[PDB]
């Protein structure tokens, strides 16, 4: 016995049993559309997102099947559950509708209304989520706050399972997984470190101008990303506590829990925003039996 039996349900969605309303974008990643689900037997409406690719391949099923498992294995408030499959010839991936998007759009298109106690919320519940992830011996290999959904402004989620493993996005990767390809929890912390650094700064894109064959020499030279405006040295100090060279130096995701949850008790001690006390953030008949996908339980 190495590990421990996964009894986790994939659950088959029938093509009948939902329905796309629109498309919500198109990338590369492949193409979301935005759903409702309706169970057969019954009465609830649950918004879903729905993801297809781009010309169907056997190596393209693969790795959308292997995203699917790991997504289905997870159970956590600060974690993107799958809700299910649709057997299409290219395979669908379904799950909740997360109505206010990624998490770095978000702070970009809300920049003037975002104050400091929803910054240092979403710091924490990222921090949860990712220590359930080292709980059940998760390695994400790519959190950033593109890989962030938004449920409300109040309730962030991880997601993006396609490089998690069980134990290239080089500006947010560890200095050993650049050099060495080496991936552990402690790696994850240093790309949790500029995640908070996006969200710090309103989605600024990290070493902009710089390409990303100079960064293992910036990184080994001892430079690091720039302390943001907002940021007091007790925030920033933990960012750069996440980038220390020596892996087992950088901070414990339950550790980063307790210093960020610390400093939501008194937001505006930690982080200096102009004008942060006047900060406010949010079909007819789908509506009546809309049940949002967490409360929604296996049966
Ligand atoms: C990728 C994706 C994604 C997901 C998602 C993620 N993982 C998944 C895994 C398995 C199965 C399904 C999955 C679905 C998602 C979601 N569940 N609910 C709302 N939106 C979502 N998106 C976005 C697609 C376009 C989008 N656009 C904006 O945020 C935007 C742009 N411009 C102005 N405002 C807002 C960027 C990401 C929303």
């Amino acid at each position: 016995m190495g590990e421990a039996p996964n009894q986790a349900l994939l659950r088959i969605l029938k093509e009948t049993e939902f329905k796309k309303i629109k498309v919500l974008g198109s990338g590369a990643f492949g193409t979301v559309y935005k759903g409702l689900w309706i169970p057969e037997g019954e009465k609830v409406k649950i918004p879903v997102a729905i993801k297809e690719l781009r010309a169907t391949s056997p190596k393209a099923n693969k790795e959308i099947l292997d995203e699917a498992y790991v997504m289905a294995s997870v159970d956590n408030p600060h974690v993107c559950r799958l809700l299910g499959i649709c057997l299409t010839s290219t395979v669908q991936l379904i799950m909740q509708l997360m109505p206010f998007g990624c998490l770095l759009d978000y702070v970009r298109e809300h920049k003037d209304n975002i104050g400091s106690q929803y910054l240092l919320n979403w710091c924490v519940q990222i921090a949860k989520g990712m220590n359930y992830l080292e709980d059940r011996r998760l390695v994400h290999r790519d959190l950033a706050a593109r890989n962030v959904l938004v449920k409300t402004p109040q309730h962030v989620k991880i997601t993006d399972f396609g490089r998690a493993k069980l134990l290239v996005p080089i500006k947010w990767m560890a200095l050993e997984s650049i050099l060495h390809r080496i991936y552990t929890h402690q790696s994850d912390v240093w790309s949790y470190g500029v995640t908070v650094w996006e969200l710090m700064t309103f989605g600024s894109k990290p070493y902009d101008g710089i390409p990303a064959s100079e960064i293992s020499s910036i990184l080994e030279k001892g430079e690091r990303l720039p302390q943001p405006p907002i940021c007091t040295i007790d925030v920033y100090m933990i960012m750069v506590k996440c980038w220390m060279i020596d892996a087992d130096s950088r901070p414990k995701f339950r550790e980063l829990i307790i210093e960020f949850s610390k400093m939501a008790r008194d937001p505006q001690r930690y982080l200096v925003i102009q004008g942060d006390e006047r900060m406010h953030l949010p079909d007819e008949e789908d509506m009546d039996d809309v049940v949002d996908a967490d409360e929604y339980l296996i049966p």
